[PDB]
């Protein structure tokens, strides 16, 4: 088949993020969302709010010699065509006033079609040609598109993805006079018309690649011509065509009325807004409300994408599937449904809560950073507020039925308890630690969950949740309120602390080119969330001293009112020259933050109307509230104004929601989404008692000796609950003491003890217990023993961390089908050389029954054992040298090694059968620690020990840097031992029994080879 020139078509980008307007029908039958920019129609989403398919659709007019695009006419306007519907009207006038184009957008509520009502007026003597320019980017990619023709329509498809196939059909109410398909940059309509003012291409096909279509619209005799276009979408070309035709069959006027009617009814059925809202503030309210509703998907009701846009889209390539802002974030959704809840749309919230827990929630209980409308995980960062908000949504809505609690809510709440107070990522999705913003949601979510659990008769989980929430609520100031900050009085909440000591002045890189700055120096308004979520009283003094420094550090006065930056030094925004963000830049003013300040003001009985005025001063002529507005007096080359959209991303469903929600709060006289049961506990009047709680056993970290562990202590509380990994059991309190043998249910058990006072006050205590099975017996050994007979030295290289070869203990456990031999060292369990669990350690455990006398150990060992042995367990993660061997070097069984750094342990799983009948419960054993080494470095994979002075001398360099010293002998490459003297043991330390010393037992000067004692495990 013959193709128009240009294949595969030019590289393409997306569209300006600042949309002049957006729209979709209220009816879910129409899976179409349109956006506008630069006087053209930009991305049109379908069939999900998360899939863009278009780049630009506009008109070109020619005089037969010269041709023009409306996107280049300096004079063009945008205005919403109906104060109660998302229908916009763009107007384009020739720079020489020869013609005028008027376009009004709407969509067919019954089917997937975007419709355009157009009026073309020739104000000259006449003789003009009009053409539609449609450059699609089907299925979220500018390439892989194929355009064709059929029955006077312009077809196009991209069925590369079997999951979401996309096809379109462009149809003229008066048909086309001439059509053409082409490759962008070579044979597309504008490239053609620009050249000679004539559409020379007539190809009825093009692609696959980056193509575009153009169709001449026949004009009517006289000054103007009225017509409409129908851009239909379907899974295939036939469907798309049929659908677009049906729309034209009904007609623009009819469809238009129907589209506008649905919205008018929706608004009119919802709660009437505050009467104190001026005309403009009311229209803003209405448009912001419809916009938030428009961010809800139609295929997956209850799912809300963040924004029908792509930030700095003109610089975002469109060749590969991109996420942009058109995806589902639990946080923004929270903002959206909470705003719809404020307006009266209960259904949307119920669907929302259902979708969140059914589709986005991960099996472990937490919510992914991002997801597709169908729940397919997108970004995988861990933001604790995204697991908290859905919980708070379920709390506000009453979704608390026993089933939803057990299988949905509880796993989410358990995750928060297990995750601890530090969040890996806060709401700006950049850094972790104690976040004021996120901890606020963590506390409120847990306190709500406690009431939800209590309602469902689960008193144990309720106490764990409340105790935890209470403990974090009373630590808010200790962890994030600095008293020595380099701003104002030095007293204020900082954005986030890594260690939880707001005065340590710890530093970190804050990304986007901001560089390193102490946490003490970064201010962030996220602390206002404390009163917003009922975690602190509206008049909380800590939150109050933060205002001054925070306002001085990141706020400023725009002509529309005071606005705030996200945080100090934030660089997520345009560059100094006004150029878009490309990894680095300088963050600007975020209008939604004015709304947040408004809720804080409102909560304190102040007039929040001005904040609404500020948010609206940031909107464009279409009432779209941007994510950011310029903050400088001067206008870079890119005309930028103080307090107006930078042009990067608008609307933001979140900012649109903040406007509606604050406005609803103004009518109520208080923020309406604040969790009442939470505020009743932390922001109300009387304080609760703080019971005393002391857990004497176990210690912070311990290893059980069975499947149960003793949890005991003292308390002056009425009740005490002990919960292990989500399963709680009550501990009867007697005379201010308690003691419960709780059941362990995993390798690692997170134990939480919650005490409850008669008035409801709580205290909490966390403990971690490692489980390996029933302890058979144990052996102990002192620390700082890692020096052989007391004169050996680790090889100088850094990899050999202190205490690496220092054994502190050996515990054996019956672990079902295996024996768990757990070795404990004073040093840190490291694994740099990439071995199995470990790299440097090679411990030997000779097992026997105490028969006979002196018996040599493994080869490169250079030691004898007290009595004979039937087998040895070699724990070496290097070179696959681990397993159980017979005295003849044969490996009789494979073993598994596991490193548990937190406990400085090294676990070796040995299948019971590996010990042919030899029961570790009554067996004698010798334990020695050696340094692993390659075969060519010493026989038996044992790093040898050389003479003291020789080693100290350092010559060659690798001797003192990669070998042990303080023993005897120098290197020798001729023999397998590589040591000219093997009389001295190669063990850095062993275990001995009562009456003996490692100094004497390892004293080769008194006898060689040395004889390591054979001892038994103590129950
Ligand atoms: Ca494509
Ligand atoms: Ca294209
Ligand atoms: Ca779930
Ligand atoms: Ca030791
Ligand atoms: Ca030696
Ligand atoms: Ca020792």
């Amino acid at each position: 088949t013959a193709e128009p020139p240009g294949s595969p078509g030019a590289a393409a980008t997306w569209t300006k993020g600042d949309k002049e307007g957006v729209g979709t029908s209220l009816n879910p039958a129409s899976k179409v969302w349109y956006t506008l920019t630069e006087g053209t129609m930009s991305e049109v989403y379908y069939p999900h709010a998360d899939t863009p398919n278009t780049r630009e659709l506009q008109f070109a007019v020619s005089d037969g010699t010269s041709a023009q695009r409306e996107s280049e006419q300096t004079t063009r306007t945008v205005e919403l065509a109906d104060p109660k519907a998302l229908s916009y009207r763009q107007t384009t006038t020739d720079n020489a006033g020869r013609w005028r184009l008027t376009k009004t957008y709407v969509t067919d509520p019954r089917r997937s079609t975007v419709m355009l009502g157009v009026t073309f007026e020739v104000l000259d003597g006449g003789d003009y040609q009009l053409f539609v320019l449609s450059d699609p980017s089907l299925a979220g990619t500018s390439g892989g598109d194929t355009g064709s023709v059929t029955d006077g329509a312009l077809l196009a498809s991209d069925l590369a993805d079997a999951a979401t196939p996309v096809a379109t059909a462009l149809v003229s109410s008066v048909g086309f006079g001439a059509v053409a398909n082409g490759y962008v940059g070579t044979s597309d309509g504008w490239t053609d018309l620009a050249a000679d003012g004539r559409l020379d291409n007539a190809s009825a096909t093009a692609g696959p690649g980056n193509i575009s279509q153009t169709g001449q619209i026949p004009l009517a005799a006289g000054g103007k011509t009225e017509f409409s276009l129908a851009l239909g979408f379907g899974a295939d070309t036939a469907e798309a065509l049929a659908t677009a035709k049906a729309s034209l069959g009904t007609g623009y006027k009819k469809v238009s009325k129907s589209y506008t009617g649905e919205w008018k009814k929706y608004l009119n059925s919802l709660d009437a807004p505050a009467t104190s809202l001026t005309g403009a503030l009311r229209t803003q309210y209405d448009v912001s409300l419809m916009t938030v509703k428009s961010h809800e998907d139609k295929t997956f009701p209850g799912a809300f994408i963040a924004s029908l846009t792509i930030p700095w889209g003109q610089a975002a390539s469109a060749e590969t599937h991109r996420e942009g802002y058109h995806a589902v974030w639990a946080r923004d959704m929270y903002q959206s449904v909470t705003a719809l809840l404020a307006a009266g749309d209960e259904e949307a919230a119920a669907r929302g809560v259902e979708w969140l827990f059914t589709y986005q929630q991960q099996p472990d209980g937490h919510f992914p950073q991002t997801s597709r409308v169908d729940g397919t995980i997108g970004q995988n960062g861990i933001q604790l507020d995204e697991t908290a908000f859905p919980i708070l949504l379920a709390n506000q809505i009453g979704r608390t039925d026993a089933g939803f609690y057990r299988n949905e809510l509880k796993p989410a709440a358990d995750y928060l308890v297990a995750a601890g107070p530090k969040t890996p990522q806060e709401r700006w999705e950049e850094t972790g630690g104690y976040s004021t913003s996120t901890l606020a949601s963590q506390i409120a979510a847990l306190a709500a969950a406690a009431d939800i659990a209590g309602k469902n008769g689960d008193a144990g989980s309720a106490a764990v949740y409340r105790a935890t929430a209470d403990e974090w609520q009373r630590s808010t100031e200790k962890w994030m309120f600095t008293t020595n900050g380099p701003v104002g009085d030095g007293k204020y909440y900082l954005r986030i602390s890594a260690t939880g000591n707001p005065n340590d002045g710890a530093t970190r890189d804050w990304g986007n080119g901001a560089g390193v700055h102490p946490e003490n120096a970064v201010l962030d308004g996220g602390f206002l969330e404390f009163v917003r979520l009922g975690v602190k009283a509206p008049a909380d003094p800590y939150v109050a001293d933060s205002l001054a420094e925070t306002d001085a550090s990141i706020s400023q006065e725009t002509p529309g009112g005071r606005m705030w930056h996200r945080y100090t030094y934030d660089g997520y925004g345009e560059k100094a020259d006004g150029s878009p963000w490309d990894g680095t830049g300088i963050g600007r003013l975020w209008p939604l933050l004015s709304g947040e300040r408004g809720e804080y003001a409102l909560a304190n009985g102040q007039d929040a109307l001005p904040y609404l005025e500020t948010m609206h001063s940031a909107a464009n002529a279409g009432y779209m509230i941007p994510e950011q507005v310029w903050d400088r007096d001067e206008p870079t080359s890119y005309g930028h104004e103080l307090g107006r959209s930078t042009g990067s991303a608008s609307p933001l469903s979140w900012a649109m929601a903040q406007y509606v929600r604050l406005a609803a709060g103004v009518k109520a006289g208080a923020p309406v989404e604040t969790p009442q049961n939470v505020a009743a506990r932390y922001a109300a009047g009387t304080p609760l008692s703080s019971p005393e709680l002391s857990v004497t056993a176990p210690e912070a970290l311990s290893t059980a000796d069975s499947a149960t562990a003793v949890v005991r202590g003292t308390t002056n509380a009425a009740k005490v609950y002990v919960s292990v990994n989500g399963t709680a059991t009550e501990a009867p309190v007697t005379d201010g003491t308690f003691s419960l043998d709780v059941a362990l249910t995993g390798a690692k058990n997170k134990v939480t003890v919650a005490a409850v006072a008669a008035d409801g006050g709580t205290a909490v205590e966390d403990r971690t217990v490692l489980y390996y099975g029933s302890r058979i017996g144990a052996l102990s050994d002192p620390a700082g023993d890692d020096n052989g007979p007391g004169t050996y030295r680790y090889p100088t290289n850094s990899a050999y961390v202190p205490g690496a070869f220092d054994l502190t203990g050996v515990d054996v456990y019956d672990a079902g089908d295996d024996y768990a031999f757990v070795a404990t060292i004073a040093g840190e369990v490291t694994n740099p050389w990439g071995g199995q669990a470990i790299s440097h350690q090679r411990v030997n455990i000779y097992l026997g029954k105490g028969e006979g006398g002196a018996t040599p150990g493994l080869p490169g060992t250079n030691i004898n054992l007290e009595h004979a042995w039937d087998s040895v367990i070699v724990t070496d993660g290097r070179f696959d040298g681990a397993g159980v061997y017979a005295p003849d070097g044969t490996r009789t069984s494979a073993v598994s090694l596991l490193a548990v750094p937190e406990a400085r342990q090294i676990v070796t799983r040995v299948p019971k059968a590996a010990l042919g009948g030899l029961d570790p419960a009554t067996a004698r054993m010798s334990v020695a620690m050696f340094g692993n080494a390659e075969s060519g470095e010493g026989i038996g994979n044992v790093r040898p020990v050389y003479d003291g002075a020789y080693w100290e001398a350092g010559d060659p360099a690798w001797i003192k840097e990669w070998r042990f010293g303080g023993g005897a002998g120098v290197f020798d490459g001729t023999i397998p031992s590589r040591d000219t003297d093997t009389d001295d043991p190669n063990a850095l330390d062993v275990l001995v029994g009562e009456g003996q010393t490692q100094a004497a037992v390892l004293d080769w000067r008194a006898g060689s080879p040395v004889v390591v004692p054979m001892l038994g495990l103590q129950p």
